[PDB]
């Protein structure tokens, strides 16, 4: 099953926080409309937070999170969560390697903003 | 229901990461066993990451967010999530106002680390 | 936080089926648009199916679980997941004592069907 | 990723209820311990509940959900969302043809009972 690609309102404001857990350099790509929005690198076997930002959804809403080490694709897994009917997570982890730990990076979006 | 109080892994690091969205000036507060292991303070309205650590669960596992602003507990709505059977994400929003739009401290715990 | 509360797409069709395990029996009410569309009732303590329908969302799109035994609402938990961009599931848990289980009446509502 | 794998707490009850939404004959295969504990079978585009029953998670905890039509492995989805730290859901949705929405068959796990 696609991994990563999620459907949000649009037009509407969403913060994406990226974290690493590997030996390897990670690189996550956010598309917007099938567009890169932002992009983040960095490596950490702590948790660091790689990048953080806050994008709009547009007219479509389609936001997919990618994410490589060393030009190599990572498998990925997602899912989103709703708290309360009104607090959206959109959860991406995924494995660069063989351990299946699936944090190497880790990407959280979270809508609505202010 | 009781919110924002989870049962990690024993002896095991966490991350937590936590976004503000509100005029008021949030204050999380993260417990470990019940003592606070880690205090995060800032004001936004466009999700700045206040905070964000690595922490260890201790021998009993539990961890326990709480926010406020100005003194005053805010609401907080939570819930666990695992995909693949192996990474954990704890997730709490919480309201301080009116609205309910349950952003105005936003707390991501993350496991397992590395 | 407001718990049993889901806004579904407009007019669209939805499962909603109910579990119960307690000594008491167990009313399950689901209202679309603010009006009772389902009631299901009886007892168990092996997570018996004391009803299950489809539904319209109608409208609004907007759907309410209610839950009562031995004459009181039950405190209600929840929360909606969404699978790769295209499954929902919309999850309740109820209390009906003091034992804190919150699996006296468990609710699962899942969209689209067919 | 690996999905429809779950862990549970070992000799525990839960419930497991499954769903149609296909014109394929969906059989679902819960497995216990790597041995099918639990068979259902049927067709529905209208969310019928083709089974639901109460095992026990044995010594292992090991819970596995399969999928096929007419012998077709269906292709899966899967999470765990637990809430107020006590109640938990093991979801499953599976595909067996090519529109994706991953409701051809589709698969709820829950405990504790009780
Ligand atoms: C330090 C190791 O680096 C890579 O091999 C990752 O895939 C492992 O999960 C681990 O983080
Ligand atoms: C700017 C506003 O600040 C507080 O009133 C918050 O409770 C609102 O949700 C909003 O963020
Ligand atoms: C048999 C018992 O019945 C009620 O007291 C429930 O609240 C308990 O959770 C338990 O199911
Ligand atoms: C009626 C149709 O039957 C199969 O083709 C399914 O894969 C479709 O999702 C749809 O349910
Ligand atoms: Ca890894
Ligand atoms: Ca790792
Ligand atoms: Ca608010
Ligand atoms: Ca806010
Ligand atoms: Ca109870
Ligand atoms: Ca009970
Ligand atoms: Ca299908
Ligand atoms: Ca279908």
């Amino acid at each position: 099953a696609t991994q990563g690609v999620f459907t949000l309102p649009a037009n509407t404001r969403f913060g994406v926080t990226a974290f690493a857990n590997s030996s390897g350099t990670q690189t996550v790509n956010v598309l917007v409309n099938n567009e890169t929005a932002a992009t983040f690198s960095g490596q950490s076997t702590n948790n660091a937070v790689i990048g953080t930002q806050v994008l709009n959804s547009g007219s479509s809403g389609k936001v997919q999170v990618q994410v490589s080490v060393n030009g190599r694709p990572s498998d990925l897994v997602s899912a989103q969560v709703i708290l309360t009917n009104e607090l959206n997570f959109a959860l991406v982890g995924s494995e660069d390697g063989t351990d299946n730990d699936y944090n190497d990076a880790v990407v959280v979006i979270n809508w609505p903003l202010g």
